[PDB]
């Protein structure tokens, strides 16, 4: 058995929704993101409010692509003045570090049975950009991430 991701008690974790293949390449190589404003403002919120008693998990899907693609921990608040156009579009302000802890393809068909109650009872798989994840649904999805061959 494993239960591991069963006994966690604190910690929030976030669907991560981008259009751009090069920005999850460039967020690896430099661990470093940016949402939209909202979307920062959202994830600002929950680390800020975490105050280091427990991670803050982003679960990265490219749109369209039916499959996750990997995890990461929220590693700063965000900074929301710095350089311009450093991703593949110019649309975002400011930064914020992360830590990729798990790069590996999960199909959408792994997940699609976790859904979230806090989004209509949606499948986990049909989530938009900085939608939260339920503490219970979100160590569900890490195990069969962390599971998945
Ligand atoms: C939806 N989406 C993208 O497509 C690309 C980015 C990059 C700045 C990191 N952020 C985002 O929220
Ligand atoms: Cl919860």
């Amino acid at each position: 058995e494993n239960l591991y991701f069963q006994h966690m008690k604190h910690g929030r974790v976030f669907i991560i929704k981008s259009y751009s293949e090069d920005d999850i390449h460039r967020s690896i190589k430099y661990n470093i993101w940016c949402s939209t404003e909202h979307g920062n403002k959202r994830l600002d919120a929950a680390y800020r409010s975490m105050n280091g008693k427990g991670p803050v998990y982003l679960l990265f899907s490219v749109n369209g692509s039916g499959h996750f693609c990997g995890v990461a921990e929220m590693k700063s608040a965000v900074d929301y003045n710095t350089c311009a156009g450093v991703w593949s579009q110019d649309k975002w302000k400011g930064r914020f570090d992360v830590r990729w802890i798990f790069v590996k393809d999960v199909p959408n068909s792994q997940l699609r049975h976790i859904r979230l109650e806090n989004n209509e009872n949606k499948p986990v798989t049909n989530s938009r950009d900085t939608q939260e994840v339920p503490l219970e649904k979100a160590k569900q999805v890490l195990k069969i991430i962390a599971s998945y061959k």
